[PDB]
């Protein structure tokens, strides 16, 4: 499923986004729309370390989520990654959870870093009833 901006905005919301380990809504929606574009069936396999990147916030598959293809990998999130393939991201939205639980906290995303950090964030929610 591909996310209207303001439908996702009021979904993660209610889901328990905004502010969660100090990460505002605008953030989540920032690092979505940089990871997936909205799209909830987006996969990007890595062809360096065999890894893949699954859903609308991209989870790695070392860490957190089993594709049983994945070198050495963990499942910290205890999901199967076709999990985060669904329509519905309560899934996702609860590993994404877990992984800023983690020192790190939204940092972990590369992608968040290049076009986030330290920005302007809040077109990102602007006009969404939020
Ligand atoms: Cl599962
Ligand atoms: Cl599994
Ligand atoms: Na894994």
């Amino acid at each position: 499923k591909v996310f209207e901006r303001c439908e996702l905005a009021r979904t993660l919301k209610r889901l328990g986004m905004d502010g969660y380990r100090g990460i505002s809504l605008a953030n989540w929606m920032c690092l979505a729309k940089w990871e997936s574009g909205y799209n909830t069936r987006a996969t990007n396999f890595n062809a360096g370390d065999r890894s893949t990147d699954y859903g609308i916030f991209q989870i790695n598959s070392r860490y957190w989520c089993n594709d049983g293809k994945t070198p050495g990998a963990v499942n910290a999130c205890h999901l199967s990654c076709s999990a985060l393939l669904q329509d519905n991201i309560a899934d996702a939205v609860a590993c994404a959870k877990r992984v800023v639980r983690d020192p790190q906290g939204i940092r972990a995303w590369v992608a968040w870093r290049n076009r986030c950090q330290n920005r302007d964030v809040r077109q990102y929610v602007q006009g969404c009833g939020v």
